[PDB]
C-alpha cells in the first residue's frame, strides 16, 4: 500500500513524490490526473500521467471528450488508469491564471469524495496558479475520503507541513 506518508488528519496524508512514480509503485485503484474541462493533457501532472501511459490517456480521454462535451470547473470524469491505476479520476480545479473562480476549488475536491482511497496532487496548484496552502486547506477541510497527497516540489512539501495548522 502507500509508504513514507506523513499524516495530517484523519483522512489526509502527504509526501514528497513525483505523483507518476507513485502510482507506477503503488498501482492505486484511483490516481486523480489535474485536468482542465477539455482532458487535454498538456503539461503539469495531467502532461505527466499521459505521457506515463503512452498517449493512451489522451486518445481516452479524446474519445470522452467527442462523446461528452466538456467538463464543468469543479466537475469530474472516471477514466481507466491505464498502466498507473485501476481508474483515474480526472478532476477540474478552477485555473486561477483564466480568471476561473477560485470558490470552485471546493466544489472539485467534493468529487474525491466519491471514492474511498485516492492517490492525488494538490488541485489548481502548479501551473494553476493558485496558492498550494490554499489548496491542502481546501483539501483537509472538504475531503472526508483517505486521500494520499503526492506533492513534487521538495520546498514546498516543506513549507505546507511546516505550515500546516
Ligand atoms: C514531469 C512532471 O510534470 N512531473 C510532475 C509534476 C507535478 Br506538478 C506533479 N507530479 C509530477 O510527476
Amino acid at each position: 500500500s502507500f509508504s513514507g506518508y506523513l499524516k495530517l488528519t484523519d483522512n489526509v496524508y502527504i509526501k514528497n513524490a513525483d505523483i507518476v512514480e507513485e502510482a507506477k509503485k503503488v498501482k492505486p485503484t484511483v490516481v486523480v490526473n489535474a485536468a482542465n474541462v477539455y482532458l487535454k493533457h498538456g503539461g503539469g501532472v495531467a502532461g505527466a500521467l499521459n505521457k506515463a501511459t503512452n498517449n493512451a490517456m489522451q486518445v481516452e480521454s479524446d474519445d470522452y471528450i467527442a462523446t461528452n462535451g466538456p467538463l464543468k470547473v469543479g466537475g469530474s470524469c472516471v477514466l481507466s488508469g491505464h498502466n498507473l491505476a485501476k481508474h483515474c479520476l480526472h478532476v477540474v480545479g478552477p485555473n486561477v491564471n483564466k480568471g476561473e473562480d477560485i470558490q470552485l476549488l471546493k466544489s472539485a475536491y467534493e468529487n474525491f469524495n466519491q471514492h474511498e482511497v485516492l492517490l492525488a496532487p494538490l488541485l489548481s496548484a502548479g501551473i494553476f496558479g493558485a496558492d498550494p496552502i490554499h489548496s491542502l486547506r481546501v483539501c483537509v477541510d472538504t475531503v472526508r475520503t483517505n486521500v494520499y497527497l503526492a506533492v513534487f516540489d521538495k520546498n514546498l512539501y516543506d513549507k505546507l507541513v511546516s505550515s500546516f495548522l
